[PDB]
């Protein structure tokens, strides 16, 4: 599924991400824009052989099981394929665990490089939330 900007903002709010660990909804929408372009089916292989899955590009190295990432963990206790669903529940639940892990949204390198410190409220501007 390819979400619209306000459509995803609304879904993220419905699943309790807005202001989760103090990160306003525009931070989460900005992260999703640069990680996946709002596409739930986005996948990207990392040089180390791990893979990033879904709207928030969650990595098989730590967070999900894809059966092909040696020495990895599955801390969200999910198959990485669950992160590609049109329903964002599994991605949101796993993202809440990641952002609680100690470095907040810095875990998302695209958030640190493209969203951090910017006018992230622009991402929810005009949205009926
Ligand atoms: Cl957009
Ligand atoms: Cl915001
Ligand atoms: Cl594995
Ligand atoms: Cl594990
Ligand atoms: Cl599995
Ligand atoms: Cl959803
Ligand atoms: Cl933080
Ligand atoms: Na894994």
């Amino acid at each position: 599924k390819v979400f619209g900007r306000c459509e995803l903002a609304a879904a993220m709010k419905r699943h309790g991400l807005d202001n989760y660990r103090g990160y306003s909804l525009g931070n989460w929408v900005c992260a999703a824009k640069f990680e996946s372009n709002f596409n739930t089916q986005a996948t990207n292989r990392n040089t180390d052989g791990s893979t990033d899955y879904g709207i928030l590009q969650i990595n098989s190295r730590w967070w999900c099981n894809d059966g092909r990432t040696p020495g990895s963990r599955n801390l969200c206790n999910i198959p990485c394929s669950a992160l590609l669903s049109s329903d964002i529940t599994a991605s949101v639940n796993c993202a809440k665990k990641i952002v609680s892990d100690g470095n907040g949204m810095n875990a998302w390198v695209a958030w640190r490089n493209r969203c951090k410190g910017t006018d992230v409220q622009a991402w929810i501007r005009g949205c009926r939330l």
